[PDB]
């Protein structure tokens, strides 16, 4: 009856190498496998109407059957909406935040990468209780130009890290000719158990991005540059102190290239650095260049290499880890 | 060859609005999406029999990815049985208490409404460790008049409210020319855990309902009325204390029509009193009126409105909320 | 596109019958119901190269929809994996042991058997973290030889009893005309928590099995003969210390017959004794006999009983469970 749903997922083996057991690295140290399943599904109302559904969940593959076999699962996305013909998609549940369809851009490695696009974090990752109004080709007048709002409802959780009060934020690109430029901008109230951290002052959070792409002819270019006010979740690791950082500014960049027999290499260099922080002030949170590649042996196949060369010191004020880390991967999704 | 089995899920969009907090409402304020997946199948043995089986998960959408990541995640059902011709079904597992052969009647609202058939509780809900046997037109030999018996084993549990003894229910029922008259009652045994319960004293629970209802010609009435003894789970907001209300009186009553172009309106009434409450006497636990509609765009799409106008008074002397309650909420299902 | 996928899993309805709990049993008493979700996948990448993955999870259905919703689920396998034409197959992830190529000759029973196919316990069980390359006919030079090797990275975890350090273990078996013989070996460091524990002494852990099966006519015989060093996790139940046998030697023989009717009687005899344990001396772990049977009504729907006469004394020194326990179970898989 014009319904179409495909459940989904993948099987993903996965090891990272990393000095030690990984306690002062980039990404750790020993299995990471894990795996995905979900369901996407979309409906034909009538000419002008299709309705839409979408869940996806987390199966982590390197813990035990004992007490800890549940760590790392979860929901990452759950959500349903409306698109009308010429008018737009409505969506409201689990979802990605706005300002990623500007880090969309450069969150394209095997592995890594994506460092600024945190889960649960405003409008930096897949979140919850998000209404989502997303347009395309300026209701078809316009060939190219995409813009989204976003209304994100408060959720006061049992941590600060995992809330939000409530917020607006939006989203505009335009692509021509195998370019793309694109600009998101997300601000919402602090919650009160935010404000009573140790780390971070203030009663809003904002974030903002931009990004200009390359995308055409087996070429991907990526850079992303953006900043942040009261948003960035942060840790230090030598008081096990944590909140957010007053500032941060973050500045990602992608190189790959695919070639036809299956093999897509990938250069990048991702840095994100806090500013204002309570004890300490200027720090960095993410400083690296990236070496990978991917083999696609079909759709449903492929392996991966990714070599993350941490610039991060062993001084770092707040105990972020400074070692390297390699991951290595075999994928099986249909 | 023989074998029929369909996946099954929906991703649900849903937010509640109470003033508050929602602490002293109805049903909450805030994030409330979540997902189902199951599956349901059906083997053809031979001419005279099948086999059967059926699991349901429920995924909540409103957590965080960190760790209340698996708040309210369960099992809903996991039973498999055997259809026999002319005998009867037969099946065992986590599967619907009798009693809600009675209860389903008025659980018909589009998102609140069956507020006595609580979870893990004996026989109004869904519950582990039953044995049912139904049997459909008695035995072939009377159209319309249908009958079960169930088995419940003990579960003794961590918990007083998710615990029970063994226990025998059933109902019966007889449908003709769109009216249907529904009687169900079952006892148990309690546990040692429920008797150290402060609320509620009694070595077996027992619970009853009737249910009336017309469902034809796109009209559908109901009204379900019952009682209970010890089984009914209850917290005293005042003292931090919980256990059973010795005895309820329960009322729901449920008026809808279907209009062809997809709107469905519906109405209702649900009351359930407390007596003879350890310190109190008796209380209220439910009051309400409900407003509400469904509007279904097809099998696979539906969004909705609930409205619960709670009659609960401020002065209730266990603390259940007085506030009321709107529920709005996006369905894709298949 | 050459992808073929299949979604799996069954709904068991099950129930243990032992005296009282039965806290001195060797299954246990009450509802065991449960249910399985999976999928399989396999790709044709060239004609001569193949991709596959794997994922399978259990779903109880024996707890409550409150707090104890989540206990015993678990992923169970977690893989994906390549096989070239005659070179073989390389896999990784959560995934079977490679002693377990020996064990499974015996764990065929209905419900129990198996007893020292421990899960997380180096190569006897589903574990995580492992690299398996597995042969076909040795390379297609001769048929029915067949090995493999598997590699099993270190897992630091919470609990001794789920850890393992790094080890090698592999495995070789020949089949000819319904005879089937096996031979498996594994070693790999302890932890130090491993080490830490009151019983176990030993840096490596090892263990070892054979198997001689028949398995044509209808007819299935089966015996493994195993021992281990500091690999078998145990209990005391009596002082409530844990760690690992320093040795144990193990037995398990089964019998088995299929009736085209569908019935499938089966008969066993399990013994497994530690030596060396701390404290103790030598001690049974597992002694007993068993007699049960599985009637299949067809591929999709099967029930079966399942006996165990259990001949571990009241006076084990470990407090093992002596009462007998019986199974009853209702299967509906796809
Ligand atoms: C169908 C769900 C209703 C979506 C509304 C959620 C409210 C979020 O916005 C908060 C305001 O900023
Ligand atoms: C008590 C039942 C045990 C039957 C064992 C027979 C196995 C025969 O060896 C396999 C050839
Ligand atoms: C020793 C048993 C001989 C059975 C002869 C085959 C005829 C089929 O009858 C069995 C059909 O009923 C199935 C009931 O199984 C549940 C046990
Ligand atoms: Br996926
Ligand atoms: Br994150
Ligand atoms: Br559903
Ligand atoms: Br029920
Ligand atoms: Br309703
Ligand atoms: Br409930
Ligand atoms: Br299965
Ligand atoms: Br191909
Ligand atoms: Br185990
Ligand atoms: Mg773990
Ligand atoms: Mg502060
Ligand atoms: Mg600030
Ligand atoms: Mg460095
Ligand atoms: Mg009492
Ligand atoms: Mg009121
Ligand atoms: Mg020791
Ligand atoms: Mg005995």
């Amino acid at each position: 009856d014009g319904n179409k749903v495909d459940l989904y997922g993948k099987a993903v083996g996965l090891h990272y190498f990393s000095k030690g057991n990984g306690e002062n690295s980039y990404g750790g140290n020993g299995d990471m496998t894990y795996a995905r399943l979900g369901f996407k599904g979309e409906t034909q109302i009538n000419s002008d109407l299709t309705g839409y559904g979408q869940w996806e969940y987390n199966f982590q593959g390197n813990n035990s059957e004992g007490a800890d076999a549940q760590t790392g699962n979860k929901t990452r996305l759950a959500f349903a909406g409306l698109k009308y013909a010429d008018v737009g998609s409505f969506d409201y549940g689990r979802n990605y935040g706005v300002v990623y369809d500007a880090l969309g851009y450069t969150d394209m490695l095997p592995e890594f990468g994506g460092d600024t696009a945190y889960s649960d974090d405003f409008f930096v990752g897949r979140v919850g209780g998000v209404a989502t109004y997303r347009n395309s080709n300026f209701f078809g007048l316009v060939d190219g130009l995409n813009f989204a709002v976003q209304y994100l409802g408060k959720n006061e959780r049992d941590t600060a890290r995992r809330s939000n009060g409530d917020g607006v934020g939006g989203s505009i690109s335009y692509e021509y000719e195998g370019f793309g430029i694109v600009g998101a901008y997300g601000a919402a109230d602090r919650t009160n158990l935010q404000e009573a951290q140790p780390l971070g002052n203030g009663k809003k959070a904002e974030q903002w991005a931009t990004g200009l792409k390359y995308d055409a002819n087996n070429i991907y270019l990526a850079a992303n540059y953006g900043e942040t006010r009261n948003a960035t979740p942060i840790t230090n690791k030598f008081t096990n102190t944590s909140g957010f950082a007053n500032k941060t500014q973050d500045v990602l960049l992608v190189a790959q290239y695919q070639f036809d027999f299956g093999l897509r290499p990938s250069i990048a260099y991702t840095k994100s650095k806090a500013k204002d922080v309570e004890g300490i002030g200027d720090v960095d949170l993410v400083n690296y260049f990236e070496v990978g590649a991917t083999y696609y042996f079909n759709k449903n196949m492929s392996t991966y290499v990714d070599y993350i060369i941490n610039q991060i010191d062993s001084d770092n004020k707040l105990g972020v880890g400074s070692d390297d880390t390699v991951a290595v991967g075999i994928v099986y999704q249909f």
